[PDB]
Parts: C-alpha cells; sequence; structure tokens
C-alpha cells in the first residue's frame, strides 16, 4: 500500500490525517498541489475538493479517500486512536466535534485580504473563541486522563493541537497567561508521542 | 431504567439527528424544548451551556449529561448498530455525514437574521456552494453498495442527510423539484427501510 496525502495548505485539514498516520507510525507520501496546478488537478480527484487521500497497493491499483475528517476517523479507528469503549468514542467525538466549532470561527477568517481579515479576526477573538476554548478547557478537566481522553492518544488530541495552532495564528499571545489544562495538554501529548513531538518539532 | 431526555430550543434543529437515531433504533426518550423566555435561568443548569444536551436518568435518579449533537448522534447510533458494520462502512457513514454537515452549515449562514438580509444569504448560498455539495452527495449516495447511504441498512448517514436536505427545501421549497433523482430515491428508500422513521416524519 502506498499512502499519498494530497492537499493545498500546509497546516489545513490535512493535519489531522498527517497527525494521525504520524502518531500510528505508518509512511505516507505528502502531495501539495500548487494554485496554479489545481485548475488541471481538480477534475482527477474524486469530488473535486481537497485534502484527498490516493491509495496505490502492490499491484497499482488506487483506491480514493475524501473528506478529511472522515479519513482522519477511519485511520484513528484502524490504528486505536477512536477510544476504547462505546463511551471512550462518546468522550473522543464530544471533543473533536467542540474544536470543530472553533475551526469553524477560524475558517471564518480564512483567504480574505489584510484588512477585512482583522475586524474579523478581533470579532471572533472576543466572541465565540473564548467561549469555545472555555468548553474544551472542561471538557479536558473531566478527562479520566492526561490527555483529552483517558490516558492514550486519540484523534481528539491531534484535532486539538491543530486548532489551538490556528487560534494563535490569529493571536499569538491570546493563550499567554490563560487556559492552563490546554497547555498543559500539548504538553503531555508531546510526552505519549515521540513521533508527534518530532513531526511537530520540525513544521 | 435509563429516562432519556432531549433537551433543545429549535425543533428541527441540531437534536433532529439524535431524535431520529432514538426513533429508528426503536427507543423511548422525553422531548424538553426551552423557550427563548427560559433560556437564562436554564442555561447556567446545562454542563457546556449550550444545546442540545441529552439528560439521562437511571432507576436510582443519578445523572449522566451528554452534549455535542452529533456526538451523542454518533455514540447512539454506535450502541445501536447505525454507524456500519465494518471498518469501510464507517468510513463511508462519516464521509457522508461529513459531507451532509457541509451542507448544513451553508443553511446556517441563514438562521436567525432578520428576513432582508436572510434573503441575500439564501441567494448566494443557493447559487454557489449548496448545489456543489448536492451533487457531491448525489456521487457519494450512487457509490453505495446498497440502497441507502451506506450499504442497504440504516445508519446515521442517512439520518444527517434528510435532516439536512429538510433544510434545503425551508430556503426553497422547489430546490430539488426535477432534479437529483439519488437524493429524493433515497429518503422513498429509508421511509421503506424504517417504519418507524417514516411514521416520526409524518406527524
Ligand atoms: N469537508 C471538507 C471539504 C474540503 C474543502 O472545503 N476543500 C476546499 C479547500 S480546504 C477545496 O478543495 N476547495 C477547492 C475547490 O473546491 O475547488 C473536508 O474536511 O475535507
Ligand atoms: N456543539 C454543537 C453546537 C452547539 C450550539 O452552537 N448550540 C447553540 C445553538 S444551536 C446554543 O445552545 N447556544 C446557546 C448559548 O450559547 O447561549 C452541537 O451541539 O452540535
Amino acid at each position: 500500500d502506498h499512502i499519498k496525502v494530497i492537499f493545498f495548505n500546509g497546516r489545513g485539514r490535512a493535519e489531522s490525517i498527517r497527525m494521525t498516520l504520524v502518531a500510528a507510525g505508518v509512511n505516507y507520501e505528502d502531495e501539495r498541489i500548487s494554485f496554479q496546478d489545481w485548475p488541471k488537478i481538480k477534475p482527477t480527484i474524486p469530488g473535486g475538493r481537497l485534502p484527498a487521500v490516493k491509495i496505490t497497493d502492490n499491484h497499482g491499483h488506487v483506491k480514493w479517500m475524501v473528506e478529511s475528517l472522515a479519513i482522519a476517523r477511519y485511520m484513528a479507528k484502524k490504528h486505536h486512536m477512536m477510544g476504547g469503549t462505546e463511551e471512550e468514542y462518546y468522550n473522543v467525538e464530544k471533543l473533536i466535534g467542540q474544536a470543530e466549532d472553533l475551526e469553524h470561527e477560524y475558517y471564518k477568517t480564512l483567504m480574505k485580504p489584510e484588512e477585512e481579515k482583522q475586524k474579523i479576526i478581533k470579532e471572533i477573538l472576543n466572541g465565540k473563541v473564548p467561549v469555545l476554548l472555555d468548553i474544551i478547557c472542561e471538557s479536558l478537566k473531566a478527562s479520566t486522563g492526561k490527555l483529552a481522553v483517558g490516558d492514550k492518544v486519540t484523534l481528539a488530541d491531534l484535532v486539538l493541537i491543530a486548532v489551538i495552532d490556528h487560534v494563535t495564528d490569529l493571536d499569538k499571545e491570546f493563550l499567554t497567561g490563560k487556559y492552563p489544562e490546554i497547555h498543559k495538554h500539548r504538553e503531555n501529548l508531546l510526552a505519549s508521542s515521540p513521533r508527534l513531538a518530532k513531526y511537530l518539532s520540525d513544521r
């Protein structure tokens, strides 16, 4: 099996797929599509949207996967990162749903001109962003372990890291002196996963 | 002796997926609808401060709280064999869910806005992402190994899809008239496959 991850942006929707693969110790090839090449490549991608995952086997047969968090969930599930009980599974999904709500605020700021981007940033950072970070903080407090859910790595952990990095892309100081539980989550995570720590250090 | 209470405000909102999976599973529950007037006082009693939420009471009267609509839905669906029976069916369940939620998110752009502003946004999405997403869902449905969204039996993907199509039609009751045969065909196949849901929806 050759796994290829096809995407536009370096820390976009593909991050959860890449992080999931990295934490599982599964090898993959990154293929980044330029803004210039997209018109040509679009019709070749089932569904016409990125990110997408092209899996090619030993005999050269191709299976396609699309919808970032559907792919992420599938891989996580295969590598035991979707919780170990129905109840852990619920808590993995709760946190993902929370992180995705936060991500959606961030998305409001994306590919807009330097001007409109900063009016939206100011609106969300005084709006749903702190509300959602508080909700995530409380969710983290309720874990039975040191990570988002239980004591071992799940998709919840990886989706959370990616969304937090997005918030700090909007205001680098936003979590400075605040949300100890979030800061602590990342500490505990990089310790449970040398791979991810190594992946994230590089970029 | 679990008492399941579904707490919400809309009525055909984010709770719908929870209600529909309970209905399909033939699991009984109580609807508690929160009025605008009552929300200020009820809000601090809901963990997370957001609806919908599910309050589960045993025969002793201990409380377990569930929040995040699609985390609750997924947990219920998983418990009742509606999240696919293989890892690949599971991926396909999530793919369709992800597609439906993209559509839902366009619909949300129109909500709780004054009549005039709502008409400007409705026109934008209906000539933009809405038809693009409906075409993607149509092709997803075509790729099913059976007559429903994934395989031949009910999954969460089926219920999330019908909820989102009803939202599209709330925006323009004619939008799918003579279009998207596979979507109409899906709902047909679904009501037939689930008397309980057909009953639930007719009323
Ligand atoms: N539900 C999303 C859909 C992906 C999506 O909205 N892709 C955008 C960029 S992140 C895209 O490929 N736009 C190019 C196009 O649609 O032509 C996912 O997580 O996979
Ligand atoms: N967590 C997401 C979203 C929850 C959400 O945005 N709920 C809103 C309305 S649909 C809410 O209860 N807001 C009340 C408030 O925040 O004061 C879900 O349950 O699907």
